[PDB]
């Protein structure tokens, strides 16, 4: 399944006489890539300047 | 009554020669000190920048 993702870099100056620009693509199966939570993301709230901001 | 405390300070090069050390002996009778209390010690808790401190 190919999928287009935008936000691929593409490299320049590594091409063909340095010119050309290159860009990766990324063939993943299972077990590719591990994100580890030590905290999820969360939301917290705060009270600056008297309770103003 | 003599008792050693282990935090009366030594001083640097003020024997003979500049180079022997000087140490305090202190020798108290009633009404050595006086300590004035406007407040004892008390323990406070805070939280900084979003909580994370």
């Amino acid at each position: 399944i190919v999928k287009e993702t935008d936000n691929i870099p593409i490299y320049e100056n590594l091409g063909a006489g340095g010119t050309a620009e290159v860009t990766p693509v990324y063939l993943c199966g299972a077990q590719a890539l591990a994100v580890a939570y030590a905290k999820r993301w969360k939301t917290v709230t705060e009270e600056f300047d008297y309770g103003d901001k």
